[PDB]
């Protein structure tokens, strides 16, 4: 068929930083643009093609249990191996990330409809909130 | 409340330039990732959580009719201008990208419930499979 309306998630992608080499797309580029998921979508009217690309960044799957402390690799971020120890302090999540970093961690918490979660390294803090969509 | 369950949607991100600079994360990562907006999912089940973060990196739109030969601006990869024209080979859309770089182009097809897509530049090809979603 030539009918290839619809929306498509990619499901894989071989060999795209050998594509984006021979496009002379620099090295930092390809290592980002590599960890990105595609999603297409055509609207087709016989021979007229209207399309829409959008690249989205799907970080890994975390399961951790509270207590546990497990070995967490931060592929999203600096790519480092840190010894991750979650628990409750009242109603607040706190993690301790153990490693090269020094107080390194975060502390996510739930008010209302928004959750807070504040992310420490050295004396640098980032705070990130969210709504519950 | 401990009940961090949900999808999650930033609506602020204060200082991750100054977390990700003590990671010492690479200035080309994050010069994007200071921009994007995250969508944290949460699956709680008591002191166990499952977390996965996504965000949109790009859009873009490509419009065309086969058989029309059109500019297009590479934007999204390498910045150049090509000519490009699409055709059927069979029920093969197939697209090449006239220009400076040798054997571009790209060519799409769908077989059942999945899209097939190859891309080629000089001596590499590129290849995607995607989902009707």
């Amino acid at each position: 068929t030539r009918d290839q309306n619809g929306t498509w998630e990619m499901e894989s992608n071989e060999n795209f930083e050998g594509y984006m080499k021979a496009l002379d797309i620099d090295f930092a580029t390809r290592k980002i643009a590599v960890r990105l998921t595609q999603t297409l979508v055509i609207d087709q009217d016989g021979d007229n093609f209207k399309t829409k690309t959008t690249s989205t960044f799907r970080n890994w799957d975390v399961d951790f249990t509270v207590g546990v402390e497990f070995d967490e690799y931060t592929k999203s971020l600096d790519n480092r191996h840190v010894k991750a120890l979650v628990t409750w302090e009242g109603d607040v999540l706190v993690c301790v990330q153990k490693g090269e970093k020094e107080n390194r961690g975060w502390k996510k918490w739930i008010e209302g409809d928004k959750l807070y979660l504040e992310l420490t390294c050295g004396d640098q803090v980032c705070r990130q909130v969210f709504k519950k969509k």
